[PDB]
RNA sequence: UUCCGU
RNA sequence: UUCCGU
C-alpha cells in the first residue's frame, strides 16, 4: 500500500548533543525512544539543566504504546522526572523498556524529584533483546560499546522497512565490561535491507578510530602509578568504566579510594549496587581517607569541566573544610574539555599549578578517550548497514553535514541523506523519505525548583541588564511632580547624562498631569524619548523602568 | 659594589597572554618594554579592550630614560594611546623605540585617537639595533620569527650583568619575509654568561616544534586551488604573512583579493604602505570583486575568533547588504580557536555549514601555525641562553610552571626560577634574583568612550543583575504611604512572593514616618529584612533598589 | 558532551 | 592569543 508510512519526530538531539528524544509513529501507534536533558553554559545563568518541548507528546498521551530507553547518562534518561509528570501525569501503564542501570538510574532520579516507586511502568530488558511495540513495531535492540554501560542500539522494525538506529556508540575492542558490541544484528540489518539509518554523528569530522576504554585504563596505571603523594581524578560522573579503571589503578598501587560530588556519588552508588563497578575493597569518604599517608590515597571527585560548585573547583578556589590542595598532589583531569567550557577548566587548572599541583590532562597525557566513534568505525557501520536513507543525529550541523559527505564517500551511497532538525516531522516510506513538516517544539529551563521557575523572558531581560545596565526613574502625579533617576550598572558617559533625564521626564510628567492622562499612559510618554534620547547620545540600549505614582 | 641592582616590575603579560609591558630600572633611570592591550571575553559584556595600569609609570614620569618596543601586534602596541597620555600628557620628548611598522602601526593608533603626528618621540631602528638608554642600559635588539613582522628580541646589557628577552617568538626555519631568527647575539650573549632569561611561554606545553609560515602557506594553496567557486579567509588582522600568502594562493590560482573589516583593513593599509605586503594587483573591495565569477575570488575578512560583530559573523548571521554566504562558497578559518571563543567559533562555523559552505580549519586542514615556540625551540634557547635565573613570560601560569619544568629538565639549569606576576618588583643583582614586594597595579576597562567609561563597580552589579535578576521597590513617605513592587529578571517563585515584599517594605515605611527617620534611613529598614527574606525564601541573591521619596 | 558548600 | 553594520 503507497499509503503506508513511518512517521519520525525528534524533539531534541539533532543539530545539537544533549537532550536526545525521538518520536516513531505508525498509523495510530507512537513509540519515544529517550528522554534526554540538555546542559546551558552559552550565556544562561542561574538555570542549572534543560528539558525538551514535549507538546506532541502532551496531543498524544494515549497512542504512545511504549518508551524505549538506550543508556542511563542524563542527554538520554535525564529530561523524564519532569518530561514524564507532563504527558501521563503522576501514573502510567505504559511501558518503558531499559537495561538494569538504564532504569536504575531513573529509579533513583524519581526517588530525587518525589515519586511513588513503580508508579510508571519500568519494565526491564537486556541490551541485546527483541521487544514487540503495540502491533507495528519489533525492536531489536543490539549492545554498543561507549562511556556509559548496559548501552544499545536498535534495529526498529517496521510495517515499511528497517530503521537502525545505532544510539550513542564507538567500536571499542576491548571494553572495561569486557561485553563489546553486537554488530552481528547490525550486519544481519544490512543483508535484509536497511530503509533509514539513525547513526551517532559526535566524531564525524574526526579521522580514524577512538582509542579503546582499555588503553585509557593503561595510561592512568603508567600515571596514577607514578605519582609522588597524594592522587585526584576527575571524570563524567555517568562514566562507570573510567570510575572502574581509576579504582583498578588505586588498587594495583595499594592506594583507599575516596569519592565526592553528589553527581558520581549517585552514579557509583547505582552501579556498584547492580554490579556495573567493582571495588576490592570499600569506596571510602574523605573523612576516612584523612590520616592516610599521601602516597596511598586517591580521591574521585566531580569537576571535570571545571563546573563553577565542583569538588575539583572548590579544591583551586579554597575550598573545603575538609580539603585543600597541598603543593605535591596530582590532579587527573581525566576528560577532554567541552566547547564553552574551555576557559572554566584553563582557570581550574591554572588555580590547582598555582596551588603546587602537577596536573595531568590530556592532549600531554592520553587520560581521555571519546564515548563516540571516529571515521573508521563510522565508515564500518555504513558498509555494515548500506541504508538507502540516512538522518545524522547526535551531533550538531558540522557534524551531521560531515557525516553526509563520509556516507557519499561511501561504495553504496544513500539515495538520500537529511540533515535532522528538532521537532520536524520526517516521513518515511517503503521508498522516499523526506520532511513533511514541522510540530511545536523548544526547551525548558529547569533549575532547583523545576520548569517553570525561568521563562524565555526572565532570561532575555536579565541579558539586557548584562550587556547595557538598568536606569530606574521614578515618577510622582500630583500637585506636587517629583522625579528621581538611579541607575545601577551605567556607563559614566549616561551617569552624567542622568540630571538631562530627571528634567526630560519632569516635563513629561508635566502634561500627563495637565491632559489627566492615566498612569499606565504617562510612564509611555517618558519610556520612548529617553529611550530615543540614550541612543542617541551613549550608544547604549540599557533597561529602564519608569515607574508612575500618583 | 653589592648595593648595585636592576628591578624588574612587569605592570602584564605575566600568568596571562595579553597587555604586556615590562618595566627596567637601575638606580633611578627607567626604560618600558612595550605597551601592551588585554581583551574580555571572560565575563565582561560592553568592554571593547582593556589596558594595564600604570601607577608606578605616573609616579616615575621623570625617570623613564626610554620606551622600547619588540612588535607591533595589539598585546604590545594597543595600550599606549591611552598609556601615553595618562603617564606624560599630550606630548613628551621621551625616545619611543620601534621598527618602521612596529612605530607605523602605532602612529596610525595616534591618527585614531586625535593625536598630533610627532607629539611623542617615535625613534626608528632596526630589528637588529643597538639603543643606549639613558646611562645604564645597553639594548641589543635581535630580529626574532613571529606572526607579524619586523618582531625583535633584546639582550638588555645592565650595569650587573645580561638580561635576555627573547619577546614573542618561534623558530620559524623559513619566514613568509625571508627575514630569519637572529640567534646570533642570543648564542654570543649565552657565552658572555646570562643573568636572567625572559622567555616566551605560549606553547611551553607544546612539544615539538611550531610549523612554519611556509608549510601553513604551502597548505592555503593546496586548499584555494581545489576550491569549486567562493574562498573566504579569516585570519588576526596583525597577521601580515599569512595574509600574504593567502595573497600569494590567490594571485597563484587567478583570484582577485577583496577585503572586509577595519581591523585587517587597517594593518594591511599600513603593511602595504611600508613594503611589508606584496600584491601584484590591487587590494579590491566588496564593490569591485561583486560582478567577478565565483572561482576568480578571494574575500579576506575578519572574524577568526567568531567575533560578535565580524565580517564572518555577518556573513554566517545574515549580514551585509553588500555580500552573502551563497551555498558552494569555501570558507577558509586560517586561525585556531584562543580558549573562551571555542563556541563562538562553533556557532559561526555551524552556521556556515548550514548555509551551504564548506568550512575548512584546523585540526582537519592545516591551515594555521602559532606564532610562538613549541618545546623543541625553547630547548634550543634554553640550551642557548643557558641563564643563572629564569622569568617566564608572555603565558598562564600552566605555561610558566611546564617551562619552568622545561628548564630543570635541561644539563645547567637556572640557580632560581621565578614564576612571573603582573605589579610584582623582582630585584636582580650580579648573584641574586628574588621577588621583594609589590606595588599598585591591575588593568583598566576601555570602550568606545575610552578608559573611565567602565569601572569594576560597574560589572560587579550588571553580574548581580546577570546572575540574579532585579526588583525594584518604590516607597512613599508622607501620611498616605505607597509601595509599589516590581521585578525585571527574577524567578517566578519570588514573583508570587512580591505580593508578600509589598507588605514587607509598607510596614517597614510605617515605622519610619513614626519615628520621623531620615528617607536615606528609611530604605535600610526595608533593604536588609527584605534581602533575608529571599534569600531564606528562594535561596537567590537578587538586585534590590529601595527608592524613597516624600 | 558536564554539575548542584560543614 | 581576537574585534569595532549601508
Ligand atoms: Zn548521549
Ligand atoms: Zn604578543
Amino acid at each position: 500500500g503507497p499509503q503506508d508510512h513511518v512517521e519520525i519526530i525528534p524533539l531534541g538531539g539533532m543539530g545539537e548533543i544533549g537532550k536526545n528524544i525521538t518520536v516513531f509513529r505508525f498509523r495510530d501507534e507512537i513509540f519515544v525512544l529517550d528522554g534526554g536533558l540538555a546542559f546551558p553554559e552559552e550565556g544562561m545563568p542561574g538555570v542549572d539543566l534543560l528539558i525538551p518541548r514535549v507538546d506532541y507528546l502532551i496531543e498524544h498521551r494515549h497512542k504512545i504504546k511504549a518508551w524505549v530507553l538506550t543508556h542511563g547518562a542524563e542527554d538520554h534518561i535525564g529530561g523524564l522526572p519532569f518530561l514524564l509528570p507532563m504527558i501521563f501525569g503522576k501514573e502510567s501503564p505504559v511501558p518503558i523498556y531499559g537495561a538494569r542501570l538504564t532504569l536504575g538510574l531513573l529509579r533513583g532520579k524519581l526517588e530525587e524529584f518525589g515519586l511513588r516507586p513503580g508508579a510508571f511502568n519500568l519494565k526491564e530488558i537486556s541490551p541485546d533483546d527483541r521487544i514487540q511495540v503495540g502491533r507495528y513495531f519489533t525492536l531489536d535492540l543490539f549492545r554498543m560499546t561507549h562511556s556509559i554501560p548496559d548501552n544499545s542500539g536498535v534495529v526498529i522494525r517496521t510495517p515499511i522497512g528497517t530503521i537502525v538506529h545505532t544510539g550513542d556508540f564507538k567500536l571499542d575492542p576491548t571494553p572495561i565490561d569486557g561485553k563489546v558490541s553486537h554488530l552481528a544484528k547490525v550486519a544481519q540489518a544490512g543483508a535484509e535491507g536497511v530503509l533509514l539509518l539513525i547513526a551517532d554523528a559526535t566524531n564525524a569530522e574526526r579521522p580514524g578510530y577512538t582509542p579503546s576504554e582499555m588503553e585509557i585504563a593503561k595510561e592512568l596505571d603508567r600515571v596514577i602509578g607514578r605519582a609522588p603523594g597524594r592522587v585526584f581524578v576527575t571524570t563524567f560522573a555517568s562514566h562507570i568504566h573510567r570510575i572502574q579503571s581509576v579504582i583498578w589503578a588505586a588498587e594495583k598501587y595499594g592506594r583507599k579510594v575516596a569519592m565526592e560530588g553528589r553527581s558520581m556519588l549517585k552514579f557509583s552508588r547505582i552501579a556498584l549496587e547492580l554490579g556495573y563497578l567493582k571495588v576490592k575493597d570499600r569506596l571510602y569518604t574523605l573523612e576516612e581517607v584523612k590520616d592516610l599517608p599521601d602516597h596511598q590515597v586517591l580521591i574521585l571527585a566531580t569537576g571535570s569541566q571545571g563546573q563553577p560548585m565542583s569538588v575539583l573547583h572548590r579544591l583551586a578556589f579554597e575550598g573545603h573544610a575538609k580539603m585543600a590542595i597541598k603543593p605535591g598532589d596530582t590532579v587527573i583531569l581525566s576528560s577532554s574539555p567541552i566547547p564553552g567550557n574551555e576557559e572554566a577548566v584553563n582557570r581550574v587548572i591554572n588555580r590547582l599549578y598555582a596551588l603546587g599541583a602537577y596536573v595531568l590532562y590530556p592532549p600531554t597525557y592520553k587520560v581521555h578517550a571519546s564515548g563516540h566513534a571516529s571515521q573508521e568505525e563510522l565508515k564500518l557501520i555504513l558498509n555494515l548497514t548500506t541504508p538507502r536513507f540516512f538522518l545524522p543525529w547526535h551531533g550538531e550541523v558540522r557534524h551531521q553535514m560531515n557525516f553526509k559527505w563520509l556516507a557519499e564517500s561511501m561504495s553504496r551511497p544513500p539515495e538520500k541523506t537529511l540533515i535532522g532538525e528538532n521537532g520536524a516531522v520526517y516521513r518515511l516510506t517503503r521508498e522516499t523519505f523526506e520532511k513533511v513538516g514541522e510540530v511545536p517544539h523548544g526547551v525548558l529551563y529547569v533549575d532547583g525548583l523545576g520548569v517553570g521557575d525561568i521563562t524565555e523572558e526572565i532570561l532575555a531581560d536579565r541579558r539586557h541588564m548584562a550587556e547595557e545596565g538598568l536606569v530606574v526613574i521614578t515618577a510622582l502625579a500630583g500637585e506636587d511632580p517629583v522625579v528621581e533617576v538611579v541607575s545601577r550598572g551605567f556607563v559614566k558617559a549616561g551617569e552624567r547624562l542622568l540630571g538631562e533625564v530627571r528634567r526630560m521626564a519632569l516635563e513629561a510628567l508635566k502634561n500627563g498631569v495637565r491632559e489627566k492622562k492615566p498612569l499606565e499612559r504617562i510612564r509611555d510618554d517618558i519610556y520612548y524619548p529617553v529611550k530615543k534620547f540614550l541612543k542617541k547620545a551613549t550608544g547604549r540600549d540599557p533597561m529602564i523602568l519608569p515607574v508612575v505614582i500618583e
